[PDB]
DNA sequence: GCCACGGGCGACCAGCGGACGGTGAGCAC
DNA sequence: GTGCTCACCGTCCGCTGGTCGCCCGTGGC
């Protein structure tokens, strides 16, 4: 498999142009996870084995043997709060994304501007960070960042 | 010295003591209640730390019952009995009559065990074989991890 | 061609879940 | 005590989930 191309900030609907990707690419690739996952389940139940609720290193091994190795562990668990934010709230996700262009940001920037919505996010929830991933169907699948919980507590803790 | 080793277990009547240098099943399943007690601690504890907050009694959670006195509460143990315990929260009635039997007949908790396997496999084949899915109905067997042995024995059944 | 800009993902590790049988306690006579 | 019953639970192991920072691609010159 060849190395993939860098990640870039983008736009709802924009496309990424050069060697790069853009970001809805970034949130396609959970989704594949997702599927994968599934995948994984259905095997597993009729082989009668342990059956995953979470992507796990077996599912990575799985995508990677089904050609799809740019879906791995150090990424995916790198742009979770990313996706989490997408999948929580679409319209601050995007437009963040917006801004963090207009301003001329890296991804790397762009990351750390997704903590601090979902954080907001987590308040408004009883500070359940933990509770809103495995409230929402398409998050209940992703392991929480010890990070992201740190950060809502302290939050909770300076606030 | 966190505790002296624990009297053997026996096979029980639905409420009898079980008198002797021995412990009882109603015991045995008071154990899987200790320990939900105990995770349920642990969560209250994280959360109040900001740490991770596990959904299943872990290595953390054994951990923790040892350190408030209670050894006896340890993985190898609760691992073993986990079908029995998963079968007297979901059919009571089942456990108790086959207690009942195993007595009558004069039996070791190693026999009890294997005769509680069974029972439970009907269980699952009448969930669409989920046996996964039973524990994670039951609010007190969503918290153990289902072992690899009982989902085998569900597909072996299927097979069969 | 040089060389810095920045991130995709290899690789290591601490600890977990699983598993077994060695030790040691238990018993009726 | 006797010979012998038999299960509590330490102990080890193969991974997993987390981590992070290198090596490599990439870009302006």
């Amino acid at each position: 498999r060849p190395r993939e191309h860098p990640f870039v900030v983008t736009e709802p609907g924009e496309l990424a142009r050069g060697k790069k990707n853009g970001l809805d690419y970034l949130f396609n690739l959970y989704e594949q996870a997702g599927k994968f996952l599934e995948e994984v389940q259905h095997i597993a139940r009729e082989k009668g084995e342990k059956c995953p609720t979470k992507v796990t290193n077996q599912v990575f091994r799985h995508a990677k043997v089904q050609g799809a190795g740019y879906i791995n562990k150090p990424k995916m668990r790198q742009y979770v709060h990313c996706y989490a934010l997408h999948c929580l709230a679409s319209d601050k996700s995007d437009e963040l994304r917006r801004c963090c262009k207009e301003r001329g940001e890296n991804v790397g920037a762009w990351c750390q501007a997704c903590y601090l919505p979902l954080i907001k996010m987590a308040k408004e929830k009883s500070w359940d960070i933990e509770g809103l991933f495995n409230s929402h169907d398409k998050l209940k699948i992703w392991y929480v960042p010890k990070k992201l919980i740190q950060l809502c507590h302290q939050e909770k803790s300076k606030h």
